[PDB]
């Protein structure tokens, strides 16, 4: 994939694991 | 989105994420 | 900064993961 | 957004693998 799906794909990981701790 | 700017909203999250762990959790 | 920006990539990608199972599983 | 994009990644690395240190300790 190109550098921006990669970021766009980073980020969306980034918010599931922000939501994973606010509801730990 | 720019690069630059995705960059920042990610880097945004991590320091977020970061902050959390180093402190609040008990 | 030898690593090429996809290669850093990529190692940022298997860290996400392993950071999300380690996660899930708690 | 002053710091290259080569730079801002290896941050975003970096911050990933202190998080990784962090939720396997708890």
């Amino acid at each position: 994939l190109s550098i921006e799906a990669r970021l766009e794909s980073i980020e969306e990981k980034l918010s599931m694991i922000l939501g994973l701790l606010r509801t730990l």
